[PDB]
């Protein structure tokens, strides 16, 4: 043991440093039962979005000798609300890793992150995109088994260099509320020994945590069917009163009825309008498929036996159908992988029943393997539970049933990634989407984790725009109950960390010549036109170039410091390469479905420059935006105001670890009761915002414990278990909050 602080001395210690924090030192009571001195930390994190300490050695921590070993902290939250901190630990290098974790109220726990040894020793397939640990789990269960709880994996650099660790950091993001914490015996342990069965047998048949029971876990067949049974009966299709009939609200003013949704002010806040005239605000969730609900097993086939992608195809492999598995793929099968195949207790032979639950992923974003076999637990206990009569028959139950739970629990829309076979339900409108894919010339932003930019200036990106929006024209048949279109997904645009974040775009494309590249040629266009002669651009840049040809060569403009007048013209650029995107999109949209919302390419937190943002207002009938956060602070939202357009939040998720998952994902409770009340507070802030119509939970089931295919996500993010059974404190919240949506917001 190494201890680091124990405030036994009584003192703030003055290397810590708080940001929008009071510290203070008070006797509490340790987790051992003796009366302790620990450092109390009260966050103003309702006011200010980013709270919390950092502890920055007068010299970065010389850690080497620690070549097996873990940074523990004593925690509590204290008063109403538990806390996610995050935890960021800097290396002398700048590098930095990233775990999180909810801090329950009450009893005082042990936490812990690995600096070295066990799971980090080989901690992923190598590439720079993987944030998943080399198991191809976004954070792994325990590698030794104590009381002690592990600081969830999220992002970052797993082997630190320990000769030098400079700061570590502990902070408390965007809040709705005020937190406050205990914190005391921050140390260095060695770690045990580690459980070489620790990724050994992970999932049951049912695909549920195997080696831990939990309140409501599933143990056979039979508590599966009283389960489904108790629920079938609760489940009438009778939506919320009084709804009409596209979920709109009957008791309201009553507006100009299109025949489609559509957008209007109502009494200073923004809302959707029903095809009927109804005033409409949309709840719902995402990921109402099963594209998402396979994890890879470790074996593959012989690629003579599988089907190649055609070039043409609008949709990506992540979101394509679950590949049914022949015999003469599956006579063919081997281990890839050991890892894998060991972590599951069963899985099915060929002619069992349940072996049409096997699924092929021809790519993978990240993960250790690149392709292979899936399998999908949720489709399998879909057939368990609700039988096969004819082929399939239990995804025609599984539809119907998701109808009547999402107009029982009072959800407005079915949300984005909704299987296209639900899209003429018409009992509930849903959002429909489509991806632009191909073979378009790209460009590099600097952080495209998920492939290159779009050339969107390359005709080809035009022609594969138009395409997409033909595909989803044909699934939607021009349907009123679809509320709207959905094109792409957090493109990586340009990040705000620096300047050289935001501006990637502009930047890389400066360097690279125009010949052979059409957006370098409108960005020389642009250029071209507001300054006329090289000589004023020179000026401009303090540049020598010679000529407009020269300057067409490439340029390299990564060392020149950004002054006002260079990020006017980074920003022109940006705003132009944005501008044709949303006017092709839109274009491609308009063309074929004149009649419905164009909703946005959904901006992450990490990816919406105001020049992207102030293009999507121009073009988008709706503004989306994806929010991983407690909620909406009014700060971080403000330039709302400014815009004036409609908007919707795309996604969010809240999770907890307390029903086997050993990620919460990207926003933690205490527990699934604590969920719940979080998931009330997001929503609430949704509500009060003028600007904001609608609101979409990612998503409808957990991801499979052992990540889905495409990336390793292995979240309890779902309103369903891998069994398919709801999670009781998800429903009642989203009960409250579909009650008051439409009373609250038009209301007195
Ligand atoms: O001028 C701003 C920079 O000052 C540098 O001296 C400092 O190293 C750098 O800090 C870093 O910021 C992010 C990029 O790499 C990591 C490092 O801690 C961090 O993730 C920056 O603050
Ligand atoms: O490592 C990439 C990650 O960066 C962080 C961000 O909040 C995540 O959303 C993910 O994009
Ligand atoms: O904002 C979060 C979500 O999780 C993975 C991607 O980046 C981070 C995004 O989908
Ligand atoms: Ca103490
Ligand atoms: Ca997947
Ligand atoms: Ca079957």
């Amino acid at each position: 043991s190494h201890m680091l602080f124990d405030f036994e001395n009584d003192q703030v210690p003055s290397n810590i440093h708080f940001l929008n924090a009071r510290a203070s030192i008070e006797t509490y009571t340790g987790i051992n039962g003796e009366p302790s001195k620990g450092l109390k930390l009260a966050m103003q994190s309702k006011q200010h979005s980013y709270t919390g300490l950092a502890i920055v050695p007068e010299q970065p921590w010389d850690w080497s000798e620690f070549t097996s070993a873990s940074l523990y902290f004593d925690i509590v939250s204290v008063g109403d609300h538990s806390t996610q901190f995050y935890l960021d630990v800097t290396d002398q290098n700048g590098a930095v890793f990233t775990r999180s974790i909810d801090i329950p109220v009450g009893k005082m726990q042990s936490y812990y992150a690995k600096l070295s040894g066990h799971d980090l020793e080989v901690p992923d397939s190598g590439d720079v995109n993987d944030l998943n640990l080399a198991s191809g789990l976004r954070s792994n269960p325990p590698t030794w088994t104590s009381d002690d709880r592990q600081f969830v994996w999220m992002w970052g650099v797993k082997n630190l260099d320990l000769s030098g660790i400079a700061k570590i950091s502990l902070s408390v993001q965007s809040a709705m509320h005020d937190k406050t914490v205990i914190i005391d015996n921050i140390r260095i342990q060695p770690n045990p020994p580690q459980d070489e069965n620790f990724l050994v047998g992970l999932v049951d048949e049912f695909g549920q945590n195997a080696k831990v029971d939990y309140k409501g876990k599933i143990h056979s067949l039979e508590e599966l069917h009283a389960a489904r049974d108790v629920e079938l009966a609760e489940l009438d299709g009778k939506p919320m009163p009084s709804r009409s009939k596209f979920g709109g609200w009957l008791a309201g003013p009553k507006l100009k009825a299109t025949g489609y949704f559509r957008t209007e002010k109502i009494n200073g806040k923004w809302m959707l309008v029903d095809p009927e005239g109804y005033p409409y605000f949309a709840t719902g969730l995402d990921i109402i498929r099963l594209s998402n609900s396979s994890t890879m097993t470790g074996y593959d086939y012989d690629q003579a036996t599988v089907a190649q992608r055609s070039a043409d195809d609008v949709t990506p492999e992540d979101s394509k159908g679950l590949m049914a598995v022949s015999e003469k793929s599956f006579a063919t099968r081997h281990l890839a992988s050991p890892t894998r195949a060991a972590m599951f207790n069963w899985l099915p032979d060929y002619d069992h029943p349940l072996a049409n639950h096997y699924n092929y992923r021809r790519s993978a974003h990240s993960g250790p393997l690149k392709r292979g076999e899936a399998y999908s637990f949720y489709s399998a206990n879909l057939e368990r539970k609700y039988g096969e009569t004819y082929p399939g028959s239990y995804l025609d139950k599984w539809r119907e049933v998701t109808v009547d739970r999402m107009l029982n629990w009072g959800f407005t829309s079915l949300g984005n990634w909704t299987d296209p076979a639900y899209y003429d339900n018409n009992r509930i409108p849903f959002f429909a989407n489509g991806w632009v894919i191909g073979d378009f010339k790209t460009v590099s932003s600097g952080a495209d984790f998920w492939g290159a930019m779009p050339d969107v200036f390359d005709p080809e990106f035009k022609v594969r725009a138009m395409e997409t929006a033909r595909v989803v024209s044909e699934e939607i048949k021009n349907s009123p109950w679809c509320v709207g279109v959905f094109i792409d997904n957090q493109k990586s645009f340009g990040r705000p960390d620096s300047d050289k974040a935001q501006y990637g775009i502009p930047i890389h494309t400066l360097g690279r010549p125009s010949e052979g590249v059409p957006t370098r040629q409108a960005f020389s266009k642009l250029l071209k036109a507001k300054y006329k002669t090289i000589a004023a651009l020179n000026n401009a840049w303090g540049l020598k170039l010679s000529s407009w040809a020269e300057f067409d060569l490439g340029v390299d403009v990564k060392a020149l410091p950004v002054t006002d007048t260079l990020r006017a013209d980074y920003s022109m650029l940006l705003s132009a390469y944005a501008d044709q995107y949303f006017k092709v999109v839109h274009g491609a949209v308009e063309h074929y479905m004149p009649n419905h919302l164009y909703l946005g390419a959904r901006f992450p937190d990490w990816g919406m420059p105001m020049e992207v943002v102030k293009a999507a207002a121009k073009y988008a009938d709706v503004v989306s935006y994806n929010s991983y956060k407690e909620g909406l602070p009014k700060q971080k939202w403000a330039f709302l105001a400014e815009l004036d357009k409609p908007s919707i939040i795309g996604e969010f998720h809240i999770g907890a670890m307390d029903h086997g998952s050993y990620h919460p994902g990207l926003i933690h409770a205490a527990s699934q009761a604590d969920r719940g009340e979080m998931y009330k507070d997001y929503m609430q802030s949704v509500i009060d915002n003028p600007y904001f119509v609608g609101a979409h939970w990612f998503q409808y089931m957990d991801s499979p414990l052992t990540g889905r295919a495409y990336d390793g996500e292995n979240y309890n993010v779902g309103f369903v278990d891998v069994t398919d059974t709801p999670y009781q404190e998800m429903v009642d919240a989203a009960k409250e909050v579909n009650a008051k949506i439409y009373t609250e917001r038009l209301g007195s």
